[PDB]
């Protein structure tokens, strides 16, 4: 149908009809007289996921002939979504099975409808992981995902009167077809136990096993007949374990439950043993896998130029102190060899400042759980700061600044301080991040290795966000600048040069206008909910937390309200405002919230007054589907963090990509994003980092501010007396209690500047030409965010490999 | 190579070999230089399954257009064992299978050895199961087979210094091919609540749901084309189950603990609350599958007319309150119409007398767990009894007897009673034990109901059990008589005009031998163990308890010890004395024989004067995939239970159809077996039953037999010295004061009879051709015994429905 879908050619749509047959006779055991919609997506998942198999078993072969550097990209959380239509796309299948499906009275949207999401991350980070994969196939580069199979992903969220109620996320329950379990690789994970001395070392004894299964996904790069893996590990116990005899077998469950469930926290450190387990249970695994593949190709000095690990934040940290162990325990090297070792292996990646957010274990948890790796990390220690002292003579406060042992009330171990002190490079995820990495929290580490700090700016796949999610845009680009840019996205800039096109103006507006008609529609079937398809879209989604000021958002609304209710009969530009998010289940505050947005839209979308001129949406159950469907229809992007908190974000490139201008302070990488689209493209507001910095010196008033601006005041009495709370007068007393007396993030000290900037955005949005033209000048300097240049980045300044686009053969 | 295994056509091979490849690349994942024997293994699984799936789909498509009536066979157990053999045999592939793996260079046997046995029972009720699934198939009747999914079957037994350790059996760790998940038919089960009486009848309000998600299983007829289901239901928990956060995830294994694992009693009624949910759970799911596809054709009086439901024993007896509470609570017909469609439509079977055994479930556990079935069961009681009192006017103690309530220090329900109450038909699984049953524990009932009261002799499957272990022997018996006796076992009646012919004598001689040598061969190489294979192959193989008196064995094996040591250079005939079989975990005198046996062959074995003339072998973790291998090689088959107690035995037809002749008492079926082949041609020792009841009368004192056998007495004195048990003195002495003085089942009584019937069996074992004779005449007489036989009965005199041997269309 279009052509950025590719080839619809006579034999293979006749040879995947008759495959899709055999899978739903031979796979699903169904005649066609009794099978559903469901069966239906299977058939063709099957159908799809044989085409994946021979270039997956190629690239591997490839891979151990040729024996390139291997790249390990550690981390908790892959953030996948839906893998078919990504699939289709990567091998350019998407219009061929369109049209078998059409041939066999079959609508293939309606099939991808019911793919589970594979929920397996919280939110930016676990995201991240998902979009470099797919940019590291595309790369060709020798790259191997590993984390944990949890049996349950990120809850999920229902709203029962007006409250976020958690359920568990069983996307396993009809089966993955995409994943190959790989029981004859299992390996064996330690915990407990005690250490022995002897005369040969150090020896870990009378441990406690648990087995690591692997199960391996495919992933393809785009178009180049490169197939990849992402290896999660599930846990089993082994066929002794306890072995009255009946509750022996029950019990199997406690080993098992590492795997179990997802830690639902967003820039939150909750600190759980199962946690601790979940963290060294996929490094043990992971480091046995990238061993044994080393050795069949003992002599560790090419350890390094043959493998790089990346650790996705601190939470794969301990493969640090377990490298040591294997390398020092079992093959016996010397510390200063296997430090060596180490340190040029592996690299760290920070992706938060916010003080709670960073993993700070008790020293107690981990002598209990990790009595070996305790003592590896005292030595790590003692040699650490042995340095620093010789750099630093007599500065005794930089010795306690910079241990990797924390003391007080209980002993814990800094794990970031950890991850400096053992990797060869430390990286933040945008420009101004990495700056305050420098000159803050990591300061002391800057002075004493300031070679091994660098930047690399975040992106995400124009894969998923752009070809895949708004075929439509990628159509109309594609007509001008042909199919190059999917690959390569720097050749948007080409697009600067229609920014006076009548006929390009007028084809993304109707884009535009068109993912917004689908979108409405969407919303009506779904959730029985109906909106204003010509009113300006006023999107947030994202993870509910403090730093990213949703309430600042919701004081807009309620300015919005109060001005029409003041003058009924005067034009505003209609909006339709849609923040969406989930919130962590014991994050007390980020549940108000939700509760205030609901509130706020009971009372706004109810009145007559206000008609269709504004309404308040809580789009429920935010994740990576939901994602694909609202980022195309958005106008404008909230992306109003205080400054200094967001690292990087990478919503707010999704919605560059797709069309949206953005509204947003100057944080991580909307500073970025300003530089490449030029200022004036951009609604910038609010305070500077700088502004936070002389404020805090000072000391934050919310008070000043209540008093000084009428409108503020106004809000906050509706809120207190009980205006959008009338049978519970005093709901929202401790969202009141926290904007006036315990905000760190500052939500007054914006406001005015936030509002006044939203009026501007109206007076824009008037003049379709000019916001049109405004958006294809975002578009066409988005190119920098692809997640291909940050690879790209990684590789060369990092890992010391070159990428390469050219094609596998097929 | 052998007739009986079909054909291998040039088409069919070539056809093989490609779908065995395309499994080995497209379903594995593989190629063929890291494939391992194991990945061959599920490459020639996938294949045959293939074949299975377009008549299981043609088979379930004519059920549903010619609506016969349906038979639904209900047990906690089903013991498969390896499935793969079984269906190539019943499909006709097994040559052409062979003939293709061959010419990839690949052994088939080998492969066959990699299969898990889906060991899903205990012992003879779990196997009578599997082989009327069989024989149900094969007679073309609408049957469905319905069960648990454990996670984990009946425990690998592994030998620890001659004891017992039991380890989790995880046969789904690689997978199983043969199944398929169907969650799109999950069904709810209710727990706990209470019940609500409202103006519309009663209400079962406030209960726990756990889903049931069912697994089906093909179960092929032989060469009909006739494939049925067998459907095994799974636990899983509701997604807003308990719906902090992280804890109610965890906490869904409690729902999910309810199919984790096989209760390993056989014979003994144990009565936990997870076992007592088992028992709901597979009645509940059940019985709504079952409604479900009699309404998908209200009017209940055809319900008995479109459906029968057989119960195997007691453990699914609340099918019968049930089915009362879904036709009265839900589809509201009165009681007595309710009654009688419930009455109609179920039947008994009976596998025990032993008051052990019996399920007697405390009112305080189903008062909790079920309290409207409770009610229900109330109410039957109460009607029942009203009839009773009819029928036998002041005969106050029958109703005692009678009740369904039982009194005491607890109240229990008698499960029994109610299946009685309930059916329309009770049976015996042998003529002795059926006539057992009219005699003592259900005279009662047989008085007010003869007509209720049926005897069906057990029977085994010729397929599993002769074609499948003993290919050599269907072979030469095919040479003869044709393949007809396959499906129609009378026909080896012919055989007995063979009986004086010298190249069949020396044919079925040479089978023997060959299957010996295999035997023998597998031992060395599995357990390093050396056999002499010119020794008499005595053989016990049952699950260890004291009914069936594998003491009596070990009071044999030591007298034949003792004998050779006081005169060393007397001629004896040769024997291997094999014992094997699984102790249930709590049962702590069936550990003890265990250790008996183990510890009389650590003498017997190691003493040079013995030499090779005696030797006795523990055959660890006995199952259905090891009886295939040692029932072919046996000489004699122990079948020397109490007379009374083995309600059938059906080791002892599988034994007498292999070529081996039987030493045993007149229990069970042996009786019957007897009576076929004639009493000449077997070796009958011991008390009958009425010499049992006689020696009660009286008192059995076990010390007069000591007082009166010297050869006894010697034993009694070496085992309570420490012959046996040199470094513990006293180790066997729980054994020796159960025999002394606590011995129910009257060892002591049947020695001498069984050591003189024992020098017969070695004296007509010196003539090789009068022995394989005898083994002619039991062969030929064996096709009483063929589950088809016992199915043809069911079907004709309980079910009302006519087997038939026509194919269906391939
Ligand atoms: O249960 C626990 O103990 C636990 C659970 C979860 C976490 C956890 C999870 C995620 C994060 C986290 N830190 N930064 C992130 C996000 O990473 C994105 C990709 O670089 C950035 O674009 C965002 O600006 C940043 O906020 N996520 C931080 C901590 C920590 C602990
Ligand atoms: O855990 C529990 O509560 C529990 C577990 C298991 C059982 C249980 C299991 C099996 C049996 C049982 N009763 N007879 C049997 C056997 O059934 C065979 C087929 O008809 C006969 O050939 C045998 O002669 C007979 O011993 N098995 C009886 C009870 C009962 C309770
Ligand atoms: O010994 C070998 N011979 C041939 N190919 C191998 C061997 N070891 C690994 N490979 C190839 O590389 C892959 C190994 O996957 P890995 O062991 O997970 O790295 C396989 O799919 C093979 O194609
Ligand atoms: O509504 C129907 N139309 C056509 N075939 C059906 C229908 N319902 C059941 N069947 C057939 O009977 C089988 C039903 O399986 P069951 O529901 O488990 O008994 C299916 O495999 C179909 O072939
Ligand atoms: C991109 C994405 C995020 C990250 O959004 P931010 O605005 O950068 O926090 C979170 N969740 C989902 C489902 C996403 O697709
Ligand atoms: C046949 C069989 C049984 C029953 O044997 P009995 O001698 O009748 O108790 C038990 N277990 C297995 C594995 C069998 O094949």
């Amino acid at each position: 149908q279009i052509s950025v879908r590719g080839l619809a050619g006579v034999e293979n749509v006749t040879e995947l009809k008759k495959n899709f047959n055999r899978h739903l006779h031979f796979t699903l055991v169904k005649d066609r007289n009794v099978a559903t919609p469901r069966d239906y997506y299977f058939a063709l998942a099957h159908t799809v996921r044989d085409h994946l198999v021979g270039r997956w078993i190629r690239t591997q072969q490839h891979y151990y002939e040729k024996d390139p550097k291997r790249i390990y990209y550690l981390s908790l959380e892959f953030y996948m979504g839906r893998t078919l239509q990504n699939t289709m796309v990567n091998l350019a299948l998407e219009n061929a099975c369109d049209e078998a499906t059409y041939q066999l009275g079959l609508d293939m949207e309606e099939l991808e409808e019911i793919e589970e999401d594979a929920g397996l991350g919280n939110g930016g980070l676990g995201r991240l992981a998902a979009c470099f994969l797919d940019s590291m196939a595309t790369l060709g580069l020798a790259a191997y995902g590993y984390g944990i199979r949890y049996e349950f992903g990120i809850f999920n969220q229902k709203i029962c009167g007006g409250w976020q109620m958690e359920e568990a996320d069983d996307w396993l329950r009809y089966g993955n077809p995409w994943e190959k379990a790989r029981p004859e690789f299992t390996l064996p994970v330690h915990f407990y136990g005690r250490v022995e001395h002897t005369s040969q070392g150090a020896k870990w004894v009378d441990t406690q096993v648990v087995l690591a299964m692997p199960y391996d996904t495919p992933v393809p790069g785009y178009r180049n007949n490169v197939v990849n893996t992402m290896r999660l590990w599930s846990a089993k116990a082994p066929n002794d374990f306890n072995l009255g005899y009946i509750q022996a077998v029950l019990d199997r469950n406690l080993a098992e439950n590492i795997s179990r469930v997802l830690y639902p926290n967003d820039n939150f450190f909750e600190g759980k043993e199962l946690r601790l387990k979940q963290e060294y249970f996929v490094v043990a695994a992971t480091l046995q896998d990238i061993i044994r593949r080393f050795k069949s190709s003992t002599n560790f000095d090419a350890f390094p130029d043959k493998v790089a690990i990346q650790l996705n934040d601190t939470h794969p940290s301990l493969a640090i102190p377990e490298l040591m162990r294997v390398l020092v325990d079992l093959e016996r090297l010397d510390w200063d060899k296997a430090w060596e070792v180490t340190v040029k292996t592996c690299a760290y990646t920070n992706h938060t400042v916010l003080p709670e957010a960073l993993e700070r274990w008790p020293v107690h948890l981990l002598e209990t759980l990790l009595p070996r790796h305790l003592q590896i990390i005292y030595e790590i220690n003692q040699r650490f700061l042995n340095r620093v002292a010789a750099a630093f003579p007599g500065d005794v406060d930089r010795l306690r600044r910079m241990s990797l042992v924390e003391e007080g009330a209980v002993k814990r171990i800094n794990m970031a301080h950890l991850c400096i002190a053992g990797s060869h490079a430390v990286n933040g995820v945008a420009r101004i991040h990495s700056e305050i990495l420098k000159k803050t929290i990591f300061k002391d580490f800057y002075e004493l290795e300031p070679h091994k700090f660098q930047n690399k700016t975040n992106g995400i796949t124009p894969r998923r966000w752009l070809v895949l999610c708004n075929p439509g845009l990628a159509e109309i680009i594609a007509e001008r600048i042909g199919e190059e840019y999917i690959s390569d996205l720097d050749q948007l800039r080409k697009l600067l040069s229609y920014v006076d096109d009548e006929a390009f103006i007028r084809d993304v507006a109707k884009v535009k206008q068109e993912n917004k008609l689908k979108f409405a529609a969407y919303l009506e079937r779904e959730y029985k909910v109906h909106i204003n398809p010509n009113s300006l879209f006023d999107v947030q989604v994202k993870r509910i937390h403090e730093y990213k000021r949703q309430l600042l958002n919701c004081l807009h609304v309620i300015t919005l309200y109060n001005r029409i209710k003041k003058e009924p009969n005067k034009f505003v530009v209609p909006r339709t405002v849609m923040i969406g998010g989930k919130a962590a289940p014991g994050y007390h505050m980020a549940k108000m919230i939700i509760k205030l947005i609901t509130a706020i839209g009971d009372v706004v979308n109810h009145d007559p007054v206000v008609g269709d001129r504004l309404r308040v949406i809580f789009l429920e159950n935010y994740r990576v589907s939901l994602a694909e469907k609202v980022i195309p229809a958005a106008d404008l992007s909230e992306q109003i963090s205080t400054a200094g908190t967001e690292a990087s974000g990478t919503g707010n490139m999704k919605f560059m990509l797709n069309g949206a201008l953005t509204i947003g302070t100057m944080d991580g990488a909307n500073v970025e994003m300003a530089e490449e689209a030029g200022e004036e493209n951009f609604f910038i507001f609010g305070m500077r980092v700088e502004d936070v910095d002389r404020l805090d010196q000072r000391g934050y008033n919310a008070q000043e501010y209540y008093d000084r601006i009428p409108e503020l005041r106004q809000i906050i009495e509706q809120l207190s007396s009980g205006f959008f709370s009338p049978k519970q007068p005093d709901l929202f007393k401790d969202i009141v209690n926290m904007l006036m007396h315990h905000d760190r993030f500052k939500v007054f000290a914006d406001y005015e500047e936030y509002v006044k900037c939203q009026e501007r955005v109206s007076a824009l949005y008037k003049n379709p030409r000019e916001w049109t033209r405004m958006v294809i000048r975002n578009i066409a300097t988005s190119g920098k965010f692809s997640s291909d240049r940050t690879i790209a980045q990684y590789a060369r300044e990092i890992w010391g490999v070159e990428p390469s686009r050219q094609r596998l053969p097929a």
